[PDB]
């Protein structure tokens, strides 16, 4: 009957934990969120480039090599792949790797090298700049000023003022990829009052922990400053799964900065008190060896620990007990009395409250059982506090109904704060008061063995008094100051899983505490601080990078790409979430808030730098010709100073234009084979790859208009390849142009536009930049902390903790 | 545990023997009766003290 009903809870848990999250070892979380950096600081230390001017063939009309070469802008790294789909998701991919070759911050000094062929001393940007204004110089078609003006260009190194700036040759769409990198740093001047600045409110207006600045700053440091704002994707309202790993995350985190505990009472003296005063050998009772089970010293640091952690991450606490050992129900009164109410999961709040008021405080006073049914919007606390006669009883039962958390905004942050009341231990003094006189009035039908065996065990811990306020004193302190390291908000909503507290574990806190007060150590206190900054920094550098990502495609038109992804990668570069156990449901609301939010401003302008030159990279490659033009009839080919004879069209003016990319996708091909079985102009755009040939019989033979066929007889408009004529004197069988009288006509022309020229004047221009930086990521290693001695600790109110001795 | 607003559950048909198997069927009730008293047996808690 045991392993029955064990193993039909083990299956029951699991087709719900496998909706959560959360890795199948717990204590593996702790080990994911020390293990993230702050960031990278990239350093770029060649200029961005994807423009170089490249020496080219130049023919006149009548076409002949000519003796003078010019140079053009013909692009490197050409990987440009056919079809006008694949050409739009390599520039997703091209603002992919600009996105992460970024610079936060340049300096502009270490990328400089000599001008050779300069008079005076002067430098370059680039050790490609110097190649290039190496070449501007013996080239004898140059004119007689820039052989000048490159002799002297003298940079101006400032370096009392900390500017400098330095000559360049750059591309106009090369200037402004290398202005945005330079005008918009991520460094931010560091005096020495922002690391002050830096340390949380309380903290450093707390008297324990001397803060004490102690190294010197100079004027030249600067920092990144953490991108630290709060969850703009609601994590907590609609995602039940989602939500409870990142509070799963911050209790284990929160677990092992809470401290614990030293110099407590002897867990041999206690039991055998306890035991005496119960008497346990002399009454008729089903559990006899079972009231102390799990009284020790280890069960008192698991639950100072838990009740912190369970309280900092905004985790809910299932209680477990058993309504048989009183001795651990006694000392659940003051575990509903200092931790809030409304942090238990609701059915066992109820039956925890229901469990003391219907065995110890309805048979006290000697009034009926309590039959609660469940589905009722009082607690029962909330029902017997207006039922009980009792004032000393019933004023408690006001203050265990009405303990919640008071949620006030602060530096920032949304932080659950607990009542004044309950911060200086006052509470407990009110509970020994309810205590007292609920072990004075005589239990009217109880039996008489049975009720000095309860009111003795009321009074190992109405006479605990001055032990038990000095702990909620210390135990709404180490709360208080643990909570000045956070710096997400703390929503508070009912996870759906729930890290149980057993109330056995309760019982040998009140019991077992020593007047030797615990403080979190400003060593463990910028540990937490660090961590939870660089856990909400990398948050919202992944929310601004996916959604960098998702609106990018979508203003690219990139369809066939799915979102899943994505949110597959965002999810899996915040560390603590995997990407399996997530549903399905909670992964297309992910994928819809995200759609919604604006781009990071630094993200947006680079994105509109490569939207408004999409088309003058992938116009001035080779490799790709951008459309195809077939008109049926005989018109010249157009003479040019690159390509000599050449079928070339500059603009599709007149002619009827067909989609090739939604001629593939649609498969309608119902007016393609109908615009060529009947010979009609067409022009079919897109970006298709060419062939070039040189021969003029390849003309005269005209396979020029061969190739359009092939459409018809397999669908597959992938393997088109219009030709391009380049009739030149080095092409084969040029003496059929030069000594004939004809004039050479070509059927269909291809479209293309050519590369545009090496300008000197439109393409120097000096970039001014800083000399030098020392960019400092840690901030919490120039304050020197030392704690106070800790026998003399304050609460918020300047009188000591654990003031018993 | 609280279970999310995701779950669902199969609801049994409980609804009352529609054959009437207590009335003319005096020897399939007999076993359907004795299958009902061996297990109420080993339910009913054995005395202590």
């Amino acid at each position: 009957l045991k392993t029955k009903e064990e193993h039909q809870k083990e299956v029951q848990y699991e087709i719900l934990q496998k909706t959560i999250p959360t890795f199948e070892p717990k204590e593996s979380i702790l080990k994911k969120l020390e293990d993230i950096k702050p960031e990278q600081v990239k350093k770029q230390t060649k200029l961005f480039r994807i423009f170089e001017p490249r020496q080219l063939p130049v023919y006149r009309a009548n076409g002949e090599k000519e003796l003078r070469n010019r140079w053009y802008w013909k692009l490197k790294r050409d990987t440009l792949p056919d079809g006008d789909y694949d050409v739009r998701e390599y520039f997703l991919n091209l603002y992919d790797q600009v996105l992460t070759e970024m610079p936060d911050y340049l300096l502009l000094k270490d990328m400089a090298v000599e001008n050779k062929n300069s008079r005076d001393a002067g430098k370059v940007v680039d050790s490609e700049t110097a190649a290039i204004c190496d070449a501007i110089f013996q080239d004898e078609e140059t004119e007689g000023v820039v052989r000048r003006f490159i002799a002297e260009m003298r940079q101006r190194v400032q370096a009392d003022r900390n500017v400098v700036n330095y000559p360049s040759i750059l591309h106009p769409i090369d200037h402004a990829f290398n202005e945005y990198f330079l005008q918009h740093q991520l460094v931010e001047p560091l005096n020495n009052d922002i690391i002050f600045n830096y340390i949380p409110e309380r903290i450093r207006n707390d008297v324990n922990y001397i803060l004490n600045m102690d190294r010197n700053l100079p004027s030249t440091a600067r920092y990144i400053r953490p991108n630290l704002l709060q969850d703009r994707l609601n994590l907590h309202d609609n995602f039940e799964s989602l939500w409870d790993t990142i509070t799963t995350s911050n209790y284990i985190l929160a677990r092992s900065v809470v401290p614990d505990l030293k110099e407590l009472v002897s867990t041999e003296a206690q039991i055998q008190k306890m035991s005496q005063d119960l008497q346990l050998e002399a009454l008729t009772i089903q559990s006899e060896t079972q009231f102390l089970t799990g009284i020790n010293s280890q069960a008192a640091n698991d639950c100072f620990k838990t009740l912190i952690a369970a309280m900092l991450s905004q985790r809910t606490m299932s209680l477990d007990f058993v309504t048989t050992n009183y001795m651990s129900l006694i000392s659940g009164m003051w575990l509903l009395t200092v931790v809030p109410n409304d942090m238990f999961i609701r059915e066992s709040l109820v039956a925890c409250q229901l469990a003391i008021i219907n065995t110890i405080i309805y048979p006290a006073f000697g009034m009926q059982r309590m039959h609660y049914r469940n589905g009722d919007p009082q607690t029962p606390f909330q029902i017997a506090e207006q039922q009980i006669q009792n004032f000393q009883v019933a004023n408690w039962l006001h203050f265990v109904n009405n303990n919640q958390f008071r949620q006030v905004v602060i530096d920032g942050v949304l932080n659950q704060v607990l009542n004044d009341n309950i911060r200086n231990g006052h509470v407990v003094n009110q509970l020994m008061e309810a205590l007292m006189q609920l072990s004075r009035q005589q239990f009217p039908t109880m039996p008489v063995d049975y009720k000095r065996s309860i009111q003795r065990g009321i009074l190992l811990l109405s006479n605990r008094l001055g032990q038990l306020v000095d702990l909620t004193r210390l135990l709404a302190y180490n709360y208080e100051t643990l909570m000045a390291c956070i710096t997400m908000n703390m929503q508070h909503v009912q996870t759906l899983t729930t890290e149980k507290l057993q109330l056995t574990s309760v019982t040998s806190l009140c019991m077992l505490i020593g007047n030797a007060t615990v403080i979190p150590s400003p060593q463990t206190l910028f540990h937490y601080y660090n961590v939870n900054v660089n856990f909400h920094s990398n948050y919202n550098e992944r929310i601004n990078d996916a959604v960098a990502i998702i609106t990018a495609a979508n203003r690219l038109n990139l369809y066939q790409k799915k979102m899943k992804s994505i949110v597959e990668d965002f999810l899996k570069r915040l560390q603590i979430f995997d990407i399996s156990r997530v549903p399905d449901d909670q992964m297309y609301r992910l994928r819809d808030r995200l759609r919604l939010l604006p781009v990071e401003i630094r993200r947006l302008d680079i994105f509109n730098l490569i939207l408004m030159n999409m088309e003058q990279i992938e116009r001035a490659s080779d490799k790709i010709a951008q459309g195809v033009i077939i008109a049926y009839r005989d018109m010249q080919l157009e003479r040019d100073e690159m390509y000599g004879y050449v079928n070339i069209a500059r603009n599709l003016d007149g002619f009827q234009q067909i989609n090739l990319e939604e001629l593939m996708r649609t498969g309608d091909y119902a007016q393609i084979t109908n615009m060529l079985l009947n010979n009609q102009p067409v022009a079919l755009v897109g970006a298709l790859p060419f062939i070039t040939d040189s021969s003029v019989i390849s003309l005269v033979a005209k396979l020029d208009a061969t190739v359009f066929a092939q459409i018809v007889k397999l669908r597959k408009v992938d393997t088109l390849k219009p030709i391009l004529y380049k009739i030149n004197s080095d092409s084969n069988d040029f003496y059929l142009v030069a000594n004939y009288d004809w004039v050479p006509t070509s059927t269909t022309k291809v479209y293309k536009q050519i590369p545009q020229q090496f300008d000197f004047r439109a393409s120097m221009h000096m970039l001014t930049s800083n000399l030098t930086f020392t960019v400092y990521s840690d901030l919490l290693a120039f304050v020197s902390a030392d704690t106070v001695e800790p026998i003399n600790a304050v609460a918020f109110d300047n009188m000591r903790i654990m003031n018993e001795l």
